[PDB]
């Protein structure tokens, strides 16, 4: 099947989300959910010797502005493996400019690991941690010659507000 | 498509039999197919620092007391990946209950790796081994606070024997 | 869906071809996709203590003349996940009879990896790595009783005038 | 050298101590440091398919009452390499019993990894953490026939007075 | 300190010796113990895409007719870090000529993982694991035009006879 | 014993050179060599979820403008453990100042590895590669607030030269 469009948002949506993940915490490659076939693409090999701080994916049937799904960051302790689902909260939303394009990306946590229980907003996560996700899409395509622009970090309504928004945008794109 | 609906049980059931794994040996990640789109899914974290001793999965077209497809432990050396289907001879069989549910697990080894041919009967396989998995789910949902019980291990004919009978238990329910 | 009949051979063939990965490099697991579900499936596993040097796979909707797709062996830095697409440059093509049969594959360069960007022809590739590829197929299946015999090396034309003979051998198979 | 004898308890004791790392979190291989060589050993393999949560090792020159090296736990993303120095800052201690010997560990972060600058006291620690690390010394030794009891875990100063106490310990051991 | 002269052969020759590990299974690089320094050494890189079937290395206090500790290989289920000390029994021994020195190599199995218990002589190895590390031997120098000679495989009792012989050819040497 | 020490420089300085490992290819964690003691320690971990492009070390008996011994980078396939030695040839030189001070790297390949037998200076480094490794250095302190500049590249003969230099400003520190 077509994961992209045949899954629902989420089963408690904006509280709860699936999660597809393209790409597992520790990876360089560059993998997406091919739209067309459903199968796992090679986009690219990142420029620069950086690894993907999170499970990196998509929302199901969600649009953005930059012509793809809605981003979504998960943090898991084991990753996962790409195209796999996880059910997960919403807790903040990077705010992010690419190439022209807003994109930005929820930040959430799998509802189904204990050890995330108390992470519900952004305030819960180390400021450590979003610096190293902010610097990550700061500097990794630099090589690449685009620009991008991080402009800070939204709480998890704004977060909640911003997949509302996107999955009515995937609505009105495929009807 | 759908494996676990679309893939026959076995080649040759009940001496060799498809697993469709799920969890890699060496995950702490409890993956699951889902069994309505046929994609991967994380049911959840293992609350405990363990790590699935087996690649673990299921037989298609099968069905069981728990309201799941049958599960198989397939002994592999290399871990494969999930959604992989492995023709596994069945050698024994761990006798679980599970939540008050019969929750009984096929072992099997891969036909097609030579260092396992001598492996027919559950007398073939080290004792610790065996104990190690019994404690795995002995102990895995213990912080979930719910209650397990090994009983002990039957042969390979007990577990080609309950093979027969998960696969009615599918033709039953699915029709 | 089913990758081997359902995505086209390439986007640019010859000069650029799908690689739909079977095995990552550094397995020794001997994953294939079943070309009748378009699952992953283990084959085997390999006899001896040997891993895969390339990213191994196939270029869909191709045949061969040992009864299945044309191999590809695309040089990956990170190995992928198997079912990832990776678009690929040909740059030369390994001459080996299997078992009796033609069964030659190319050697491709992921065009989105610019490590790889000035790698253009078998030329470019160092030879001790030409030779371990070689002496890995040579030796692979020694312990299995079957026979190969490594010819040499073609240049990436030649890579490509076969990569169009295999586009060929699969429209006259599958009309 | 001998990195027990030769090496201080810490930089700051006991605000910070030195960590000599034995056991990578992940590993069911349960290393300790030869006291006599001081090489690496293999003590034994864990029964059971359990992984350390944390990365496991010892206060250089300390002593307990388990006849051995004051425990000490430290909470490390990417584990370290056996015989690794780490700077550690303790926040709380586990209180165990282990076949009739105290032996409480020590549990702490790495001053060098910003990510954990806000974790101070044991409160900061997410509470299926401290869960998942009990279990874990509950029941690893369960097959071997051994008792453990966690009774609790005590705060950042009450594991400094173990330190403390610890250190003197080995002062009079080899006085 | 240096392991190779300082560490004796074993806590109960040859029942059970002291293997120093250089190479973990799976690895391709083939480290050796520096037999100046005490450090590990890269020797080389293997020519082919082979890995160690078996955690590998030396007995300490011991010589051999290719001018080297005699070599062990000590069968891990999760491979350990190279430097460290496993408690291994001896159970058979490959014949081996490598280069026209003979190069026996010890086949041994962890004595304190319990998986191992029934582990005591030649036979209890599956056929197919003895012929894939022979296998390796065979082939692992094909491309470094170095001869090798696997001759068979001797029982626990020839092991032990060798590993006495090993021990006293140090002796002699070392004075 | 201090492998910094009582190490030389190399079997045949300045063509081979001896690099001492600190951080595997793949690591975050930044480890160094404790000069006091000859341990690895943990310097920090990386503010960025950056991974070190090379196995990245030190060539013994040497001394630099930042007070720490000459830097080496070394291209490995598979990277090796921490305190591995390894027999490097230079082939390039990376020119960076380092919050203030001189800190160029030397960048070598492994002499023992065939793949690499025909990089002999730095035109036969892929560009892309050499643009990834400078492009780490660059951002790799971003968040420590740290001011780096690379400058670019130096050919052997300048590597040579400055391995020479270093091997002296060692000779006058620890006369
Ligand atoms: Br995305
Ligand atoms: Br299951
Ligand atoms: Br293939
Ligand atoms: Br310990
Ligand atoms: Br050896
Ligand atoms: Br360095
Ligand atoms: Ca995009
Ligand atoms: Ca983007
Ligand atoms: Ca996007
Ligand atoms: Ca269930
Ligand atoms: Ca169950
Ligand atoms: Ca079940
Ligand atoms: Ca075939
Ligand atoms: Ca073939
Ligand atoms: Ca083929
Ligand atoms: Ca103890
Ligand atoms: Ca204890
Ligand atoms: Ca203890
Ligand atoms: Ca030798
Ligand atoms: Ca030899
Ligand atoms: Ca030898
Ligand atoms: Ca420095
Ligand atoms: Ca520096
Ligand atoms: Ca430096
Ligand atoms: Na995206
Ligand atoms: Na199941
Ligand atoms: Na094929
Ligand atoms: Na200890
Ligand atoms: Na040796
Ligand atoms: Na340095």
């Amino acid at each position: 099947m077509n994961p992209f469009h045949e899954l629902e948002p989420g089963p408690e949506v904006p509280e709860v989300v699936y999660a597809l993940i393209e790409i597992p915490k520790g990876s360089r490659n560059k993998y997406e959910l091919d739209k067309k076939t459903g199968l796992l693409k090679l986009d690219r090999v990142l420029y620069s010797p950086f690894f993907y701080p999170v499970d990196y994916g998509i929302i199901p049937q969600t649009w953005y502005d930059d012509g793809d799904p809605f981003d979504i960051m998960v943090i898991m302790r084991e990753p996962v493996y790409p195209l796999t689902i996880i059910e997960a909260r919403p807790i903040g939303i990077m705010k992010m400019e690419d190439s022209g394009d807003k994109d930005w990306k929820v930040l959430a946590v799998p509802v189904e690991d204990p050890y995330f229980n108390d992470w519900k907003d952004i305030s819960d996560v180390p400021k450590a941690f979003l610096d190293e996700i902010a610097h990550f899409f700061q500097r990794y395509k630099e090589l690449q010659g685009k620009t991008t622009k991080i402009e800070g970090w939204g709480n998890a309504e704004e977060a909640k507000r911003e997949i509302l928004r996107a999955i009515e945008m995937y609505k009105e794109k495929f009807g």
